[PDB]
C-alpha cells in the first residue's frame, strides 16, 4: 500500500520492505568531485533501433511504456556491464514544481525529472529472475530540465490524457526511445537499488550527465496524472520520486576526465 505521500512515503517503506536501510540503496547524491573517472570502462553502447514498445500504464506511482522483450531488441552493452542487457520499460519521477523532481542529484543539484530506461542481464533469461541476482538489472538514468521541448517525448505526452488514473493502460506502439536520449553518453555509475519497492539490490546505475530538455507546458502534463483510481478522489501525481540515500562507501566511477 504504499505511495509517496506523509503516511505511505519513503520514510516508511522500510517496514515492509527492511532493504529500504540496506547496503546498496539508491537514489544517492552525486558528488562530482569524489566521482573518479574509470579510463579501463569501454564506451557505453545504446542500440535502441529495434525498440519495439507495447502499452503504457498508470500503476498508481507513475506510467511505465513497456517493451516487447521476448527478443534480442534494444540491448545496452559496455561501460560498466559485462555482457548484454535487454530493455523492459521506462518510466519517469517528477516533481510539483520545476525545482524538484529527480531522484539522483548532483551535488545536490535536483533537476525537474528523472527518465529511468530499465534493462534485465540477459544471461538470466527474464526480469523476473534477473531481480534475483545482485547484477540482474541496469538502469540508464536521464535528468530532464525546463526549457526548449522534446520532441520525440510528445507521443507520450499526448496519451497521458487517456491514462489519467490507476490502473488505466493504452496500447502504445512504434514509440522510439532514441528521441528521449541527450547527444552525450558521459555517465556516472555505482552499484544500487530499485527506486521503487521492493528496493531490491540489482542495479547497475548509469546516469547520464547531460539532461535533456522539455518544455514547461510538456512537465506540466506530466502532473495532471493522478495516484489515485478512477471513481476516487483526485491526488495529483507529483513528487514520485525517493529522496538520496546514504552512499554507504559504494564508489562512483565517472566514464569521463
Ligand atoms: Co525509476
Amino acid at each position: 500500500n504504499w505511495g509517496y505521500g506523509k503516511h505511505n512515503g519513503p520514510e516508511h517503506w522500510h517496514k515492509d520492505f527492511p532493504i529500504a536501510k540496506g547496503e546498496r540503496q539508491s537514489p544517492v547524491d552525486i558528488d562530482t568531485h569524489t566521482a573518479k573517472y574509470d579510463p579501463s570502462l569501454k564506451p557505453l553502447s545504446v542500440s535502441y533501433d529495434q525498440a519495439t514498445s507495447l502499452r503504457i500504464l498508470n500503476n498508481g506511482h507513475a506510467f511505465n511504456v513497456e517493451f516487447d522483450d521476448s527478443q534480442d531488441k534494444a540491448v545496452l552493452k559496455g561501460g560498466p556491464l559485462d555482457g548484454t542487457y535487454r530493455l523492459i520499460q521506462f518510466h519517469f519521477h517528477w516533481g510539483s514544481l520545476d525545482g524538484q523532481g529527480s531522484e539522483h542529484t548532483v551535488d545536490k543539484k535536483k533537476y525537474a525529472a528523472e527518465l529511468h530506461l530499465v534493462h534485465w542481464n540477459t544471461k538470466y533469461g527474464d526480469f523476473g529472475k534477473a531481480v534475483q541476482q545482485p547484477d540482474g538489472l541496469a538502469v540508464l538514468g536521464i535528468f530532464l530540465k525546463v526549457g526548449s521541448a522534446k520532441p520525440g517525448l510528445q507521443k507520450v505526452v499526448d496519451v497521458l490524457d487517456s491514462i489519467k488514473t490507476k490502473g488505466k493502460s493504452a496500447d502504445f506502439t512504434n514509440f522510439d526511445p532514441r528521441g528521449l536520449l541527450p547527444e552525450s553518453l558521459d555517465y556516472w555509475t555505482y552499484p544500487g537499488s530499485l527506486t521503487t519497492p521492493p528496493l531490491l539490490e540489482c542495479v547497475t546505475w548509469i546516469v547520464l550527465k547531460e539532461p535533456i530538455s522539455v518544455s514547461s507546458e510538456q512537465v506540466l502534463k506530466f502532473r495532471k496524472l493522478n495516484f489515485n483510481g478512477e471513481g476516487e478522489p483526485e491526488e495529483l501525481m507529483v513528487d514520485n520520486w525517493r529522496p538520496a540515500q546514504p552512499l554507504k562507501n559504494r564508489q562512483i566511477k565517472a566514464s569521463f576526465k
